[PDB]
C-alpha cells in the first residue's frame, strides 16, 4: 500500500507554518494528513503555533503562555511568509478539526516537551479530541514520553506516537510496553533493522523531517507506514508515481 | 561521591576540546572530561564537536575532509581568545599523554548525526588499549548502534547511552545494552528516573549542567556524574 503522506505544519514549503491556510493546502493537493504543534495560552486554550515564543513566525513578540487568545488572535502569523499571507491567525485546535470536519484525514498532534510546562494540556487536548470525533483521526506526539504515559492511561483508546532523535535500537520493545500505536523516529534512523522489527511486531513507523527528493524515494522503499514532510505535493507525486 | 565532568574540559574559562581545556580541568580537581571524536580524512582520531571546524577554528570545511597534517595547521584557541592563540585541534593519544596515569575519567563520545565514520569503533578501541585506559573511560553516543559495536568488540569497556529524548523506564534499555550508564539531558532527571536506575544499578550522567541551582538539584536528586562545562562552581560547591 501507499505509504501516508503528513504535511508537516500543513504546506509549510509554500504556506505560513501552522496556520488553517497551510493545513487546507495540504488537504488540497491530496495529503493523507497534518502534523501540528499544540500549547496553551495564559487563559488556557489549545492554540497551534510550533515556538515557544511568538517571535519567529509572527509579527509579535513573547511566549505564547503569556498571551491570552485574545492577545494571540490580534497577531499576524502570514505576514513574515509572504505578503500574500497577511492577517492569517494563530489557529486554535478547534478551528483545524472545524476545517477539517468529517472527512478521513490524519492529524498528528505534538504536544511541545521544551522548558515551557503546560500543566493539565493532556486533560484539554483529550477532551477537544472527544468533543469534535477524532478519536481515530489522531495520533498523539511528543519527545516527552511520560506524557503521553498519562494521555494513554486517561484516554486508552487514542494513538500515541513516541518522537524521538536518539539512535535507539530495538526501539519496539519500549513502544510495545507503552502500548504506542507508532514510532515517530528523525529520518535517518530509518535502516532496514529498525523497519523489519517495527513491522514484526505491528509498531508503525512516521518517520521526520523528509524534504529532500533522495530521502523521500528512500523512505519509500524502506516502506514506512508515513512520511512526514514540508513538501507534501513533491511526496504525493512520488507516491503516486506520477499518477 | 558525585563524579565532576567536565564538558569539552573547562570550557567555560578555555577553549573547547583543546588539551589546555582539559590540563585545567585536571588542575581545578576534576573527576573527569567529557570529549567528542571524529576522524579526519586519513582516518586520525581527533577532538572535536561540531562535524565542520568552522565553529572554533579559524578553519572552514567539514572534519572528514581534512588530513591530520592539514587540521592541525588550524587555530582552535584564537577564537575563544587571543590568549590562547596557537592551541590545535588534539588527537585522543595527545589527550591521553596529557593524562598520562593519573585517575581521571575519560568519557568520549563517538558522534553520530549525518557524517558516517567508518571503522572509528575499532581505531577507538585500539587506542585506549595501546594507552591502558580501559577503567578510566566511558564510551558514549546518541548512536546506540555505535555502542552496540562496542560492547560487542570490547565487553570490558564502559558504555554510556546518550539521550535528550523524554523516555520511559529507559534501565530495561540500559540493562538489554548492558550500559554502565545513561548518560540524559538534564531536564530528564526526576525521580522516577534516578530511582529506576539505583534499583537496576544503572548510573545516571546527565548534560550539560552550568547553572549552580540545577548543579544543587542534580547533587540531591543523588545522580552519579555531573557533565558540565563549568567544573570549578561544582567542584566549590561540593566543597
Ligand atoms: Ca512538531
Ligand atoms: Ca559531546
Amino acid at each position: 500500500m501507499k505509504t501516508l503522506v503528513i504535511a508537516h505544519r500543513g504546506d509549510s514549503k509554500n504556506v505560513p507554518e501552522n496556520t488553517i491556510a497551510a493545513f487546507k493546502r495540504a488537504m488540497e493537493l491530496g495529503a493523507d494528513g497534518i502534523e501540528l504543534d499544540v500549547q496553551l495560552t495564559k487563559d488556557g486554550h489549545l492554540v497551534v503555533i510550533h515556538d515557544e515564543t511568538v517571535d519567529r513566525t509572527t509579527n509579535g513578540e513573547g511566549f505564547v503562555k503569556d498571551f491570552t487568545l485574545e492577545e494571540i488572535k490580534k497577531l499576524d502569523a502570514g505576514i513574515k511568509f509572504g505578503e500574500k499571507f497577511a492577517g492569517e491567525r494563530i489557529p486554535t485546535l478547534y478551528e483545524v478539526f472545524e476545517l477539517i470536519g468529517d472527512k478521513d484525514f490524519l492529524v498528528n498532534i505534538e504536544i511541545k516537551s521544551g522548558i515551557v510546562l503546560y500543566p493539565g494540556i493532556e486533560e484539554k487536548l483529550i477532551k477537544a479530541i472527544k468533543e469534535y470525533n477524532f478519536e481515530e483521526r489522531v495520533i498523539i506526539s511528543s519527545f516527552n514520553h511520560y506524557s503521553l504515559r498519562d494521555v494513554k492511561k486517561m484516554a486508552p483508546h487514542l494513538k500515541i506516537g513516541l518522537l524521538y532523535q536518539c539512535g535507539l535500537v530495538e526501539p519496539w520493545h519500549m513502544a510495545l510496553r507503552m502500548e504506542a500505536y507508532s514510532l515517530h523516529p528523525f529520518y535517518f534512523n530509518i535502516i532496514p533493522e529498525l523497519v523489519e522489527g517495527c513491522k514484526k511486531n505491528g509498531v508503525k513507523l512516521f518517520p521526520w523531517t523528509v524534504d529532500r527528493k533522495e530521502d523521500m524515494e528512500r523512505m519509500i522503499k524502506a516502506g514506512v507506514d508515513g512520511i512526514i514532510t514540508d513538501d507534501p505535493e513533491t511526496l504525493i507525486n512520488l507516491v503516486r508515481k506520477g499518477g
